[PDB]
DNA sequence: TCCCTGTTTCACGTGGAACACCCT
DNA sequence: AGGGTGTTCCACGTGAAACAGGGA
């Protein structure tokens, strides 16, 4: 078996990586394939866009890390058959401090979420990891373990400089502790085509990184994430959108998204 | 005279930290008082927002909290007569641990920035802090140094947990570093008033700080930023929302906010 | 006993005078006040609203009207036992033509169906007079038996010039020949209360004669019937909506009118 | 030339016959076919639908009728170059005592309106008729004038009964007075197609007259004027649909109507 | 059989954004 | 260009109607 690890990360925060996440892991959990998604983020906004509360979350994925537990000990079944979760809580936070102490003595701790995962590779298709707002000691991990990253783009000015200093720290892991790390693509999200800044962002996205567009490449036709209401009270509801509501069209391109996945 | 320092911070990404700190910030300036913009986030929104190149930026806040230099000296002038930056860079992000090497030799360092301003606290009406999307130790000396905190809320479905978590944190550094620490106001964001999570999320709100909320006091009414094209489209112009579109929403609305800053 | 002989005019057609006097004859009756209903129209769209059969009708109001019968004579007794039908045909067409004979002739012939009803005139609780789509000399008869005239509105366009010009022949008939006559009120129907055209004829109609709409007396709220599929579905069964299906919101609100004529 | 005449008429009042009317005279007028339409209606609805003023109207087509006017005199030029209109106003009410005294000493006077005609009938490609609720002097008029009758049918109960009554007059007309008189069809109106009642009335109807119904001749599809709230305030601008808003499916149906009835 | 609640579909109103005139 | 004007597109909310188990 050989599951493909896809890290959801973009340093930015608001931009769709615990949206696409959550959902990708379901829009992939229902092609029957199953997925493990990991919630990195502190404050665990996937573990309860499922439906969890935090609070009668016992042990959690720090203690996985730290190696107080088995991953296997910790991961949680959802209610999607195919899509079990490891959840996440305020503990993680700990673990920037942890991180440090490991840079301090052997230049390690890079790869705590490697390690973490290496026991289950086997178990699952694939492996998402939902990333923290930050290029920090979590981010790194998500990055450091996976075979490739996700990368959701909010067609606003900011995730102009953005994305380039993170493809920078891309590379800096591909040459230091992740050779294999790919950009499985750019994921476009809350996307508004009529506006004239989405316009010009996506533009300039387009120049320097056409080719790592998401691309349903059964017509061809970008991917891009509609910005859907439905898609924001979906976690509300402990579900994704596709328990939530499968017609609307954050759904739609979730599916796409995961069928292009699929396709190679 | 004795800058109100006061920190725009909350932990959930994309909530309007860089946008309100930007546009409060230049709304007050013209009103003819001198207000100084901290940039503590290592993305270097602010910064970019206000036309400067962070790559073109030779020394910022982070040699200013190391002692390599101090904080008058980082100090930038910018389009607006009345508003001077203190800009950032990747470098503060180093400070996550130095933060910590403090944690493990004297337990300070969340009191860095308070100390460093201490230089120019005198010299401005305003210190207006933006805060990186985290809990962590940039966010802490954010807090820590500030008379008052303004909290943007995206009033969707997070922004309820997030919330209860960022005052509990605001409690907490009230009973250990900073007791005279209080909350300026919740500034709800990107309001679109007619969707229905929305109505919800500013229900569930108003029940828990209801009276904690910005209102224009001469009609006693809410102050929300309205979700605006163009408050999004003037950082890429290098321009606050005055000096991009005075007569838009999202500027009046941020006029309403500095005149409600100003009245006490 | 002197029953109080209301006429449902409007010159406009399919505006809800015989949906309005069958539906008000029934909400009346269920109150046990006896009640008989004119159906002085040719099309003898009460009648069948009332299950009877036109061509099984042997004797109706025009053979009343020339004296060839009683009115006492034609009335049938209906589905409820305390609701009576005086019934038409085709033949009261005729009585065009014989109405300007009586023009010709003597200078009488709108108080007609006034002579005819004197023999039945305290028989009855209520007199309910469904009257035709004209200004002619059905409408005028109609008109000139009763004491007070409800007026359906159909919330468009033409009920503009329509309701005033309406309210202009009866004002004629009242300077002439039956200055008794009382308008016992306005009764918007079909009523859409979102659609715009309806706010519009509504703010226009209410400037010139709030006074007169039907109010629930018991709330002082506004009488209006609603859109309600079922209330053009009951005639179809020979049924009031009461005995077609209570619960519906056209045939509460017929019965709050039916309160709201009784409560004074 | 050879002006055809076809007469909208139906007893029912607010069935459609003033807006199909109007609008059938518009959406002909745009296939450069030269197009006079008569207000048959003493409301004269369909004049004030065309932004003209019953009370700015001096000579209209009753003092045709009496012999007074040409035709040709009182015709007037619309908005659209294609549609001239001959107006009405409740002086036409008088026509039905004119009429019976024709009855009275030769027995014509179905007859007035195709003698008025008479001299435009190779003038104008199309004359439409616009007819008032009844079947009384001026339906019967406006239907021995006319080569062929358009039939606006509200799928609701009432409308059932009312057609074959309807039918009955035209084999009167077709056995005394006009025998070319064709059904150019039955149009319906107003249609809701998924209530049920509108389905059984529908059901009903095609089983009589299945063979009636305008066809789309492009798709042989049913042709059947939609619940358009935009088609009822088209009058309110003195406007039809087409020229108030083209693109709604009130203007298209009555285009798909106007290549229907052109086809032949 | 009488009822009661979860879903669909559809028109219409709302308010934002782009765009094209348009003043002048 | 600057500073109105209205016209076109789209998402979302609403509320009515047909329908469908589910209910003993
Ligand atoms: N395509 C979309 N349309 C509408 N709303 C969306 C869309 N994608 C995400 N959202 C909403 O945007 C808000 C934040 O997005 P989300 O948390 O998924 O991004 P994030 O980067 O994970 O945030 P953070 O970095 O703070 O964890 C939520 O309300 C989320 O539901
Ligand atoms: N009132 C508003 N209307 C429309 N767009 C807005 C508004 N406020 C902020 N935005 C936009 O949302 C995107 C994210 O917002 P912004 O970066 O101001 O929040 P943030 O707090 O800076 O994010 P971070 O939490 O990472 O600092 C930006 O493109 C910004 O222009
Ligand atoms: N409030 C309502 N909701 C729904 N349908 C209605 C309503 N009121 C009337 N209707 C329906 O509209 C159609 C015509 O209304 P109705 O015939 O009662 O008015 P009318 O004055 O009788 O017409 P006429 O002018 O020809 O006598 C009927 O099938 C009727 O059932
Ligand atoms: N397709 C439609 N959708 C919505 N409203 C409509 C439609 N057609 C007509 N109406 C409106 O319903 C009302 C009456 O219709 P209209 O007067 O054309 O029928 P009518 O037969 O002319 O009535 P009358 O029998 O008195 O002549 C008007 O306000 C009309 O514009
Ligand atoms: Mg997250
Ligand atoms: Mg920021
Ligand atoms: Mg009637
Ligand atoms: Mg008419």
């Amino acid at each position: 078996m050989m599951s493909e690890i896809i890290a959801v990360a973009n340093q930015k925060g608001g931009v769709g990586k615990t949206t696409t996440a959550v959902n990708l892991a379901a829009s992939l959990a229902v092609h029957e394939k199953k997925i493990l998604l990991i919630d990195f983020d502190p404050q665990a906004n996937a573990t309860s866009s499922l439906g969890f509360r935090r609070d009668k979350i016992d042990y959690d994925i720090y203690h996985v890390l730290i190696g107080r537990k088995q991953i296997s000990q910790v991961i949680l079944k959802t209610q999607m058959p195919f899509l079990d979760l490891v959840p996440s809580n305020l503990g993680l936070a700990g673990f920037e401090k942890t991180f440090y102490d490991s840079q301090d003595e052997n230049k390690r701790g890079e790869l705590m979420l490697k390690n973490a995962l290496e026991s289950v590779v086997g178990l699952y298709d694939y492996i998402i990891i939902d990333s923290p707002p930050a290029l920090g000691p979590l981010t790194i991990n998500s990055l450091s373990a996976a075979h490739s990253v996700i990368i959701p783009i909010q067609c606003e000015f900011f995730a102009l400089e953005g994305t380039k200093l993170l493809l920078n720290t891309i590379r800096m892991l591909q040459k230091s502790t992740n050779p294999k790390l790919k950009i499985r693509g750019f994921l476009p999200t809350m996307h508004v085509p009529q506006l004239n800044l989405t316009k010009g962002v996506l533009a300039e996205l387009f120049k320097y990184f056409d080719s790592e567009f998401f691309r349903d490449s059964a017509t061809g036709e970008y991917i891009m994430i509609p910005k859907s209401v439905k898609l924001a009270e979906s976690p509300s509801f402990g579900k994704p959108i596709l328990l939530y509501d499968i017609k609307s069209n954050g759904s739609i391109a979730y599916q796409k998204l995961a069928q292009s996945i699929l396709q190679g």
